[PDB]
């Protein structure tokens, strides 16, 4: 019988890897994904939401940048629990969806990047007390795995004593939120999701490419700049605004077209 | 003090036992049971919601037809936790609306079938993968329990040996799903409950009546037909639509009147 | 340049010719249907409903009862302007549909798709007036009506309210009565009248609009002996509806959710 | 046939004239007149709103203070259009609203004032410009009506030549207001509506009582202190705030009780 | 990782210390303290409520009556869990609306009173089986904490064999509900909160004031008459309807301004 | 007294003239410009919605092409009628968002075009559903230099741009509405919109196939549309739908955690 509460925050990173893709990507999302998934979990599930990623900054592609969106679910249980399996009515996922995603090509085919969280960030390593009176953020959310066979205590290390603090020293980062990614859970290759906020795309430039210049590059790099790790296998990320009007749960009221 | 974690889905089966209190019926559902209902479990249940039921078939009354709607909730916790029984508002529930399901009479009457389940069904043992792309459901959802002194186990095994390959074998039926009845919440008397899909009444007829018709006739039996069982008492059921527009959770906007 | 300002509540009448068309039928209307809809006319358009219609009653057949649904929208402008008949995006209307509805018999004879036009408000107030929702549960008897070719409107007209309506107005399980006339300048609706006329039940109705109603003299034009006297859902259609909907449209809808 | 757009904002000051009456009151609104009225309405009134009036402030009784709320209409077309005298089903309004209000007593009763309005002020006297991030508004909203037999043109005149001024010249007063009432819609006793806005009561108070000891008592004043008019007869007001939860065409959700 | 199901109702007695404030501080709270709460706790909130208090009665002042608002939410986990101190934004709350509430005197200053219980009435001591049809009710919530060094147990004992049996002799309050405060969340100073309901504020005082006379005063009591304990420290109070508008979670749709 | 029932459906090209301005700009639309709008205007407009441009294609640039979004409002009545100048509250509306928007650094005008609520002009893909797929809907407006006869230009677009248009497969639909320039004096003369599958059909088309196009005397840049950018022609290419339809949809501006 029992369930076990388990409330998550979870992030799905969809990219769309070519504008001709876009207006079908798009399409699939809004008229068929939300509602075959409310169809599923509204029930377990508080908060179903899209965030759509800013334009993709430059070098981006290095980082992974997803060029769709963020897809962000809360549940209240593992939606791994094998139980959860079975549906009455099942969502409508054509292999298209994966072409447009990047999942398999028409190139060589990239992940699907699925990571779970608890429902609140583990660490809160710069801008503590920010409001949303304090201005507008470029909100860079970003996920990384350490490449197979790399201890993942050495990963962390590198990651909090190495990077970091290179996003403190940089007034043009205003914020810097991590979480440990539950590996328990799917499986995910990744193992940190971090949340790094900038005013803007020259912040981030300037930050993210400019001043992690500084830094060693590790053995284990599968690329020679920083983020040092395979673009959408080892690394996804996006920038998103503060706010979506996509808050699927309050806000669905049908597939409504323009006139 | 400590809440289990207990997530169900709940099925109530109203029976509406005349044309006549109709419009009473349901006068007090839309206006009264609704309201009465959030103002109590608006927090901890997620979804509240009414499938009307199809105009009953051919010999649905062998089947415990509810002619009125399926009733269904999704709890956090067990309604049946004694701490639950205490209310500051109270619902307004006359005696007249069990006159009209059929629990009373005006030479003996129904019991009131509220059966929980697992918030996923148990068994998936026809039609999986189907999606709502595949076509309209004519959902037939019953539930059943074996009379007194009949062992549980061998009406399992009656079920599932006897009755379900009949399911498996027409081609009119597109889905099979089933889930125990759990016991120990409020000792409700069914002991399963499934969903049959077909396309229509008329293969609904076809499947549950005419194929059925194969069936030895177990001793137990409280009637000569499949399915064997004493109508509103031993099994109850409905047939329904895949959508419902009273999600009452989210639509509820008062008892508006048409002018 | 100008639109007339031409606010007006219409009917349409949906019949469901067949028990096994009503999944596919009640699958467009509330899956496409309602989306389609929406996306052309949310903004001169301030209501749009759906309003199940109650269980066919004894001899409904004869007054052209539609088994799925009366549809209600509340227009601010005329839909049938000409200019209004370009849309960026068309709907989904497969010829199923008025198989399903009866506008087609699908491979003797159809029946007409009705919608009749009217004012926002009802025109006669004949019956149960200040009738509030406290005295209790409706049984809302929607029908409307329209004279056979060649048959004076004034006669039909006199016919209605000199002769039905008293019989409503005699039996007492008869609560309301109310009446409208068809806008026929909107697009050329066959009908010439709406009443909606209230009872407590199905027995009600019964007693009323088949018992009483046999007391009447059949008039040189009747297309069937017994009242109403019209050709079913040719020249009467009807439907019994209660007085509450959630399938409120514009308020209410929040995509095609499926149950678990 | 044909109905003249007619677009207008109607103004109900809605009094409760003891403490005791207020909770029976304030139920006969939210639980019947809602759903009564939008039942009616809805396809041709675009919002209908209630702002709860703050406390009564000292010596509010002289200026018809309504104790209770405004109610406040959006049509489309004249409600008082004989046409519209008819209705399938009419709303519940018991006798002992009135009595509440104080329409009715148990030694003289109170009328009803319905007043009507474009839905734009005609004429802005003071705070041009001033946006919701300038502060939060003590909005008075105040209504009159010359007794009889009184010149209306000199009436205006008083008002915006002698009374206005003084609340130009108060820094304590943001704002100033004003439309002249539509006697053509249900005679309606009132001429003008204005509301004239200040930080808080205080404010109201120096201007309202204070500033105004320094006018000319006219020769048909009904009282010996400004606003010079009956209490309830020929004035009525309510102070507001700048935003309301019910705004009942979006909001309302049943009459759900707290638990 | 693992967090416990907890789930909980909390009441927050929201003072509003002069009129002259009430203005500024139900903006903040309408335009300010609502999306910012949202922001943070929506999904793992299922209720979030504000129930704005009556006029307050004669001697209100005497058990610590909230002029401004009853807030109300309910929480599926704790949050005071250290976890939770962890957001991306921050809300903005100046210590002017502490003024407001009259925490700081910008006099002496009062305690921010944050209670926690559980989602249903532990204590059902008159009225059990009213319904809302039986009529509206003044609703008078009282939560009250023992003076240091007062045996909890006696305190306890005064409460339901002195005080709770001149409720239940009093025809005039029509329900009396009791649940204990959960002193392991927040370490809040109060012990127990009390419904108590009558038809009016007159029965109110009757019963508060005028049958309470009878109580002996306890050697504890911090102040003449009953409730025997300091205003707005030990004991706080509101008295507010059946009904509420601001149903946060359903009904906001922005702080939208009157024309 | 009387206000004239005048429904209309008008469109605001919003572009965004720098990434660095995006983030401020966006909030100031979803933050600020919808609860000030609704706040004012929700009885007397039937529809409010924001249609965000999808990425500026190549060459997009030339067509004035709006890289925030499209605004989008349905009136009952003449938002230009003098009454309507009066409100109660005023909307915040500062200098920077028309430095954002490219108003103020030349500068460019703010472009408000109203339209009657259907379209006059339906020259190809009449009867496309939504079930046919998913559009690239490049909404387009133009006006045309001063002392350039009107009766010549509509002539020219309709006699020898639609043909291409119509010529092309890529080319799902054809629509256009004349501004209605009696309402705000809107530079203005034509809206149109044009369907494409994606990016790649628009540019094909509307660069490519448009090559064959004589170049007209008062054109005021080589290749077609041959019209000021942002001055004479402003453009988005947006989604068959948005989320932020803002009478039915917003719930305030609710920040991500
Ligand atoms: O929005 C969603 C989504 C999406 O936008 C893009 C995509 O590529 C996959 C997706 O899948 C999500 C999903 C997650 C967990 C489930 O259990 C489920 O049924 C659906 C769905 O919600
Ligand atoms: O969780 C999953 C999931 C889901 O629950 C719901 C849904 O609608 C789509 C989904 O898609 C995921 C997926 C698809 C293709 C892949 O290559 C892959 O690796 C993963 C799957 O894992
Ligand atoms: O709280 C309840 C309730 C309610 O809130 C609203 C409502 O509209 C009906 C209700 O009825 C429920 C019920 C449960 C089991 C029974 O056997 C029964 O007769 C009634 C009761 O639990
Ligand atoms: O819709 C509902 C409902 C109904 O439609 C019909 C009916 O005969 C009883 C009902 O009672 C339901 C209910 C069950 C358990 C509870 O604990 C509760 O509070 C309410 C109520 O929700
Ligand atoms: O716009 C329309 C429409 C629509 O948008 C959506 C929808 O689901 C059905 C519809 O049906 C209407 C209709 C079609 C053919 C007729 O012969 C007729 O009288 C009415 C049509 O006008
Ligand atoms: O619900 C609707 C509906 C329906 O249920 C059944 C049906 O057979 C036709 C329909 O057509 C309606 C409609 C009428 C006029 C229009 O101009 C329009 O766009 C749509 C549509 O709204
Ligand atoms: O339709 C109306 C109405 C209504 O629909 C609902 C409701 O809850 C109250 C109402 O009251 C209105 C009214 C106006 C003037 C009066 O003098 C009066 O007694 C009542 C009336 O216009
Ligand atoms: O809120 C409302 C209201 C109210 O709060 C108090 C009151 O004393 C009368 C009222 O009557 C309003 C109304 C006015 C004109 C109408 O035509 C109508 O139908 C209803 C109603 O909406
Ligand atoms: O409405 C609210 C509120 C209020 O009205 C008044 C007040 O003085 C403080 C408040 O704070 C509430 C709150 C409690 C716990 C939280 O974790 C949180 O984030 C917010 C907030 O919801
Ligand atoms: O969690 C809390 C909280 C919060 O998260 C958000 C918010 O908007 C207000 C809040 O208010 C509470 C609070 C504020 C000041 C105090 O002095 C105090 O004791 C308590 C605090 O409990
Ligand atoms: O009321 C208005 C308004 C508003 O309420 C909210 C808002 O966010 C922007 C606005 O802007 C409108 C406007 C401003 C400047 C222009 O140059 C122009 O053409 C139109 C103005 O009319
Ligand atoms: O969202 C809107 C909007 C916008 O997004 C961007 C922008 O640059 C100006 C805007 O102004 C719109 C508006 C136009 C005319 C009005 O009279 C009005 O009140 C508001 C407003 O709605
Ligand atoms: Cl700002
Ligand atoms: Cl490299
Ligand atoms: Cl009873
Ligand atoms: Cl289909
Ligand atoms: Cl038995
Ligand atoms: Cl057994
Ligand atoms: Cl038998
Ligand atoms: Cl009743
Ligand atoms: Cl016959
Ligand atoms: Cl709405
Ligand atoms: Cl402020
Ligand atoms: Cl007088
Ligand atoms: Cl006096
Ligand atoms: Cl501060
Ligand atoms: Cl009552
Ligand atoms: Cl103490
Ligand atoms: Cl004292
Ligand atoms: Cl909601
Ligand atoms: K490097």
């Amino acid at each position: 019988a029992d369930f076990k509460f388990e409330p998550m925050r979870s992030l799905i990173y969809v990219d769309c890897v070519s504008e001709d893709y876009r207006p079908k990507l798009q399409r699939w999302i809004y008229k068929v994904a939300i509602p075959d998934s409310i169809s599923q979990f509204e029930p377990y599930v508080t908060k179903y939401a899209f965030y759509p990623s800013f334009p993709i900054p430059p070098q981006g592609d290095r980082f992974g940048y997803a060029r769709m969106q963020l897809t962000e679910h809360h549940w209240l249980v593992s939606d791994l629990d094998p139980r959860l399996e079975i549906k009455a009515i099942a969502e409508t996922f054509p292999m298209d969806v994966l072409v447009w995603q990047g999942q398999i090509p028409a190139a060589e085919g990239n992940p699907f990047i699925f990571a779970f969280l608890p429902m609140w960030w583990e660490k809160d390593l710069k801008g503590k007390g920010r409001t949303i009176e304090d201005g507008a953020n470029y909100r860079f959310n970003m996920t990384i795995g350490f490449p197979e066979g790399v201890d993942k205590a050495e990963g962390e290390k590198w990651l909090f004593e190495k990077v970091v603090p290179i996003l403190q020293a940089a007034p043009e980062c205003t914020r810097v939120l991590a979480s440990a990614v539950k590996k328990d859970i799917n499986g995910c290759v990744m193992d940190w999701v971090l949340e790094i906020w900038f005013e803007n795309q020259s912040g981030w430039y300037k930050v993210m490419v400019d001043d992690m210049k500084a830094l060693e590059k590790p053995s284990w790099a599968q690329q020679d700049a920083f983020p040092f790790l395979k673009p959408y296998h080892n690394v996804c990320s996006a920038a998103v605004a503060d706010y979506t009007p996509s808050n699927n749960l309050a806000n669905y009221r049908g597939y409504i077209t323009m006139r």
